[PDB]
Formats: structure tokens, sequence, C-alpha cells
């Protein structure tokens, strides 16, 4: 009925795809490390794989629904997501009803095609007060969590300047803001991303 996570044995090709796009999609912010850390490389703790029935279902009539309007394309992208629900996230999927109108794009799911990047949003925006724990945005200590989510993408509006919209513009079914950059693409319906992947991990101090 629920929720079942399944853990990935490292030696699996499938185990080793998610790791390697993590580590490979990190980046300099012009950040100093503030939000997410300093860093240049995460200690990937586990990868679990997100079984949920009911959630699936829902994901896939949605993403035949977007084909159907689409010209028979869903457009579907490999994307991560940071924020503190991923837990509630996991068990009841994504949800647009707790949406924040006010995001620069609107009210809607945020995503991001850089690990670095959903990674400054693990403890809220900006990276909040850092972990529970030890109230520092840098914690080599601390567990995090990250999703790697199928998201159908549809026909994407590019916007490119701030417009806090509540759905897709007429026609579209997501929105990809270039941020000052980076690139955030957004959906504002919970249906239309799964969380496949839940990836634990700690970010790494700079050897020396
Ligand atoms: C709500 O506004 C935010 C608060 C903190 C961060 Cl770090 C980012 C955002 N907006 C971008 C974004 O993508 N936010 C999502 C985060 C998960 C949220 N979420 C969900 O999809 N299912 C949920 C179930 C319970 C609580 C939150 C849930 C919806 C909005
Ligand atoms: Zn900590």
């Amino acid at each position: 009925q629920g929720t079942i996570l399944l853990d990935l044995a490292p030696e699996d090709k499938e185990y080793q795809s998610v790791e390697e796009e993590m580590q490979s999609t990190i980046r300099e912010h012009r950040d100093g490390g503030n939000a997410g850390g300093i860093f240049n490389r995460y200690n990937v703790i586990r990868i679990q794989k997100v079984v949920n029935k009911k959630l699936r279902e829902r994901f896939c009539h949605r993403q035949k629904e977007v084909s159907e309007e689409n010209h028979n394309h869903h457009n579907e992208r490999m994307l991560f997501h940071g924020s503190p629900f991923i837990n509630a996230i996991i068990h009841k999927g994504f949800d647009e009803r707790h949406a924040y109108i006010g995001g620069m794009f609107g009210a809607g799911i945020y995503f991001a095609e850089n690990s670095s990047k959903s990674n400054q949003y693990v403890y809220g925006i900006g990276g909040g007060t850092g972990c529970p724990t030890h109230k520092d945005r840098s914690c080599y200590i601390c567990h995090r969590q990250m999703l790697f989510c199928r998201v159908t993408l549809g026909k994407s509006f590019l916007q490119f300047s701030t417009m806090k919209m509540a759905h897709a513009p007429p026609g579209h079914h997501s929105v990809i803001g270039r941020p000052s950059a980076y690139a955030e693409y957004v959906i504002y319906r919970g249906e239309q991303a799964y969380p496949e992947y839940l990836i634990t991990y700690q970010i790494m101090k700079p050897e020396h």
C-alpha cells in the first residue's frame, strides 16, 4: 500500500549510474559555499529506489495526458530535487498544494539538473540555518538526502524574468527559468514528477 524503499547495491550498474550523475553535476555557484557548504565531492552513503504503486499510476496517467497534448512527446527528464520535505514526498508524492506562491517562478515544484544546486536547498531556502543539530550549512557530519526524479516536462515554457504564475502557461506543461547562470525546471502538478531515487549522502571537506 505505502512506499517500499529498496536499497541498491553499489555494484549494481543502476546505483553507479545515479551516483555518477550526482558527483558529475557538481558546480561552482558563485556562492563561497554559503548555501550548500564548501565541498567538491560527496560521500554517497546510500541510494534507495522508491517503490509505490499508486504514485506510479497517478504519474503514468498524467504522462499519457501530457503526451496527447504535446504531439505524443511527454518529454520525460531525470532531475534532482532538494527541500526539507523529502520524507513527506517519498510517502505521499509531490504535492503542489504545499507549493509556495512567492517562488521566483510561482507556486510550483522546483527541480535542477545540477546536484550541487538542489543540495543548497536541503535545509530550506538559501540553506536556512544549516543542519538541525549544528545550525551549520556546511556540516560534514549530518546525513543529507536529495531526490533524483523522473519529471514529465511536456512542452516547457521558457520564461526569463520572474513571473509568479500559479499554473504552466496555456498550452505548456512546465516552466524553465535560467536564474542568476543555471536552469530551473518547474512543474505545477505533483503527478508530473515521480521521486525515483532517494539519496543519502554527505558533502566532503576539500582535500588538503
Ligand atoms: C514551499 O516552498 C519552498 C520551501 C523550501 C524550499 Cl528549500 C523550496 C521551496 N520551493 C520550491 C519547491 O520545489 N518546493 C516544493 C518542496 C516540496 C513540497 N511538497 C511536496 O511536494 N509534497 C509535500 C508534502 C508535504 C509538505 C511539502 C511537500 C512542495 C513545494
Ligand atoms: Zn550537523
